[PDB]
DNA sequence: ATAATGACGCT
DNA sequence: AGCGTCAT
């Protein structure tokens, strides 16, 4: 009968963090109703970040810049930089690598995304149960982490709902016995207290925690007492914590299959998925799909923290909305260019800084109407990161898709341009 | 007229 | 390879 506690892994997800970004260079934005915005023309911009204190107004990301004005008239705007007329976010970028170098320290982390780590903190717990003499976990060691599930039983602070949850789960501890499961999600959770602690003294950057035994429930346990809080969610509580949990708010059920789970099935909380055989799951959704899915409303789930603290992919798109779909030859050629130019200074960079290359140049357009994020998909090789080599191989393998005689104007207009790198190999 | 960006499965 | 899914 195994159970899914072999492992120790967190989810690190910074608090709004192009706002903490901003705030950080511009002290004015602290403390206050803000929020990041890019491309003032139409509506103001498109609201991508939304301090906490934004948020108590209603204001929320994708929102037009002018809608939430009417929601916080008092909403500070910082705009984000724009370069070669695209949105340019290399400020994050570079944010975000102060920070995943901090965490590189402390364990072996995978980049989820600009904001989010991974962390297999499991060897590195087996290395400090012995570093403390089996001697006991004070309170005090963990002064931002939470229990899910506790208190229990038999108050009205928020902060003293804490320390009781805490307390009793300090309380009820094992910490003679150095392999128990729930000693050991505990000390992760001081040493990601402790990583925290150093990414905000080393940056100014807050961030919130989930502790648990994989990816999965990490990412939910950090969802649960945001901002500047980590969660801790032992095996136990996962009963629970499942019983009323939506399905669609588990990583990978958001989409169509997690809609299906709910329409075929006539459930709508994650606990239910326990009443069904692997078998049952397996002939619904797949092989793969009924056995993750079966493991996972137990609390199970095996995806390892693959250690790669770097994307795989390069990648620069620009979308032309309505109006301002490209429809001519010479519109689609600057672009190209323009995204080739931004292209070959984030590719350069790579080459001398995470030592490697990009060998294979995928170009991607989408045209008015098709629904689908990409109508054209196709590939073709890179080997000097050339910015007009770049462009001009693109149009190549593009150009055989104006399907206008006329060649001066360009139809169906294109409504996304996507260059993208991949195929990386050793420098 | 939610934009940029990225990982992966399927075939 | 080219498309579809999903997440951030
Ligand atoms: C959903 C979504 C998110 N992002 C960004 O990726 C990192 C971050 O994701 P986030 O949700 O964590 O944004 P955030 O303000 O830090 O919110 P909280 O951490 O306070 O929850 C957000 O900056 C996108 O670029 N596109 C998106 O479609
Ligand atoms: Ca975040
Ligand atoms: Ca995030």
């Amino acid at each position: 009968m195994a159970t899914g506690q072999d492992r120790v892994v967190a989810l690190v997800d910074m608090d709004c963090f192009f706002v903490q970004v901003e705030q950080r260079q511009n002290p004015h934005l602290r403390n206050k109703p803000c929020a990041v915005v890019q491309y003032k023309s139409w509506k103001g911009g498109g609201i991508i970040a939304v301090s906490y204190e934004a948020r108590a107004f209603g204001v929320t990301r994708s929102m037009w810049a002018d809608d939430a004005k009417k929601l916080c008239p008092d909403l500070l705007l910082a705009q984000v930089r724009e370069s070669r007329g695209k949105a340019n976010l290399t400020k994050y970028r570079e944010a975000s690598v102060e920070v995943m170098e901090i965490m590189s320290r402390f364990a072996v982390i995978e980049r989820a995304s600009i904001d989010e780590a991974y962390v297999d903190l499991t060897s590195a717990v087996q290395e400090r149960l012995q570093k403390l003499q089996g001697q006991p976990i004070s309170a005090d060691l963990l002064p931002s982490t939470y229990i899910e599930g506790l208190p229990q039983g038999p108050t009205v602070q928020k902060e003293g709902m804490r320390k009781q949850g805490l307390f009793q789960w300090l309380d009820s501890l094992q910490i003679d016995n150095l392999t128990s499961p729930d000693l050991q999600l505990t000390v992760g959770a001081v040493i990601v207290e402790e990583m925290r602690a150093a990414i905000e003294r080393e940056t100014g950057f807050q961030c919130s925690a989930g502790i648990s035994h994989n990816k999965v429930l990490a990412k939910l346990a950090c969802g649960l007492n945001k901002p500047n809080r980590q969660t801790l969610v032992s095996h136990g509580s996962v009963p629970q914590l499942f019983s009323q949990m939506p399905i669609r708010k588990i990583r990978s059920l958001g989409g169509k299959l997690g809609a299906s789970v709910i329409e075929i099935l006539g459930i709508e909380y994650m606990g239910e998925l326990t009443q069904f055989t692997e078998s049952q799951l397996q002939s619904h959704f797949g092989e793969k799909n009924g056995s993750w899915l079966y493991a996972m409303c137990r609390g199970i789930e095996h995806d390892p923290v693959k250690p790669r603290q770097l994307p795989k992919t390069i990648g620069c798109s620009k979308n032309f909305p309505g109006k301002t779909a490209l429809a001519t030859r010479e519109q689609v050629q600057w672009w190209l260019l323009q995204l080739a130019q931004e292209l070959e200074e984030r590719l350069t960079k790579d080459r001398n800084d995470n030592d490697r290359v990009a060998t294979q140049l995928v170009v991607s357009i989408r045209v008015q109407g098709d629904k689908r994020l990409s109508s054209l998909r196709r590939c073709c090789a890179l080997t000097r990161y050339d910015a007009h080599k770049m462009s001009h191989d693109a149009f190549t393998v593009i150009k055989n898709c104006n399907t206008s005689g006329i060649q001066t104007e360009w139809s169906p207009p294109l409504t996304m341009l996507f260059l993208c790198a991949t195929k990386f190999s050793a420098s």
